[PDB]
């Protein structure tokens, strides 16, 4: 799994078209979404992650949470961003892992938002540009490294 | 080298303060910048790139140019983005490679912009969200 964390003044997205044959079911009101003063977590679930979804998800939850604490971000946004990596996990597994991370961040106490899975999405972001406002994290099963 | 390509309506940046002891010298006008209808190339020069700056630079220019062609963009913006990777190349080397890529793209005939090297920078971007609007590239020179 590759994660790109961006501490932002806001994140806004717009669904444009389906990117998969069967994307995550959503309502019309979800075709556009937005969150303020947020740590945006762009995530690409990799093939290697398929070896242990739970382990990877738990590690992602920990790493994202640690950065949110550091920058004092009360809001976190899980953004499916497949093309952050070249070797992708199959969609069904990617969705599963992203759901687990969302659930975990929620359980940690953060106000969590997310963008629909399986779509081509336009987005607008404004990175605060502070010391820890741009960070990347590589998370893989312990057996895979 | 790790490259994140974002086809965008615009890219705007604001230099905060230096993030290294000796950043690229800049004039007041270079502290801010904007480009529209542009393929933004966020680049992190990796330690592995130090082995062959010329090779990695040439491949990067080729890959970026190919994507620009695919998305039909004429504007390209080189954005130093160290945090796309964990194993960073030495700054002197990073700056040289970013400049080589910047110039290589200009040589292809593109309208190219670049943000200053060595600073903490705030930025705003708006991704088109069409197919190929978001692509990444891992360029590693074996020789
Ligand atoms: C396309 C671009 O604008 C948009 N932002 C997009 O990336 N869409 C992805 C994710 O929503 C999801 N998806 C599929 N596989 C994965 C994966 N391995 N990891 C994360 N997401 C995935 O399905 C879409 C196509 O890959
Ligand atoms: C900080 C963040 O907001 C800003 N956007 C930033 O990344 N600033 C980087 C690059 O401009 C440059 N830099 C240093 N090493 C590298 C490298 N290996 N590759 C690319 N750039 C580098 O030096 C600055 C501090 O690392």
């Amino acid at each position: 799994m590759r994660v790109l964390l961006i501490h932002s003044d806001y994140i806004e997205y717009e669904v444009k078209d389906k990117a998969l044959k069967n994307p995550e079911p959503i309502s019309e009101d979800m075709k556009r979404g937005r969150m303020e003063e947020v740590l945006v977590a762009f995530i690409s679930v990799e093939k290697v992650d398929e070896k242990n979804p739970e382990e990877v998800s738990l590690k992602a939850i920990e790493e994202i949470s640690k950065v949110a604490e550091q920058v004092k971000a009360e809001n976190v946004f899980v953004y499916p961003f497949a093309h952050l990596s070249s070797e992708l996990a199959k969609p069904s597994v990617a969705m599963d892992i992203l759901n687990r991370v969302y659930q975990g961040l929620k359980e940690r106490g953060f106000n969590v938002g997310k963008a629909p899975f399986g779509y081509y999405k336009a987005f607008k972001i404004s990175c605060k540009g502070h010391p820890l406002a741009e960070l990347s994290r590589t998370i893989v099963p312990e057996e895979a490294r």
